[PDB]
């Protein structure tokens, strides 16, 4: 399974899947700092799906590696936020994370295989 592009649409078909989940809700647009006045305070580089889905759409990651780093910054950010291990968003944010992690090893494993292959 050889193919060094087919990462772009397996991640297009992995982010719809978590915009169904309801697990996503708090994660699927930039942060509103209205709500959270203090969020560029404790947070330094703010991300959520949306833009995550934007930045394939626009070509502007190179391999799945890096889109995984951003959907990985999602769940630290919202982890940095929490004021405990208790709260809603950050419950849903492990389920959410546990989820992605189990779909993208795959992802990660096909692509870095084919680059190896075209290297050979
Ligand atoms: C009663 C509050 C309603 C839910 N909002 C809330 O507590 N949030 C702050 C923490 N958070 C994030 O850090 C984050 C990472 C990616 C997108 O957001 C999620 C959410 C926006």
């Amino acid at each position: 399974s050889y193919d060094i592009q087919a990462w772009k649409k397996q991640c297009e078909e992995l982010l719809n899947l978590i915009f169904q989940c309801e697990d996503s809700e708090p994660f699927r647009q930039p942060v509103d700092l209205l709500e959270y006045p203090d969020y560029r305070d404790i947070i330094d580089t703010p991300m959520d799906f949306a833009t995550v889905r934007e930045t394939l759409e626009a070509g502007n990651y190179e391999s799945p590696m890096e889109l995984c780093k951003d959907v990985r910054l999602i769940f630290s950010n919202s982890k940095a936020y929490t004021p405990s291990k208790r709260s809603r968003i950050y419950s849903m944010s492990l389920r959410l994370s546990a989820f992605f992690e189990e779909h993208i090893s795959s992802v990660l494993s096909d692509y870095k295989s084919a680059l190896r292959f075209h290297k050979r």
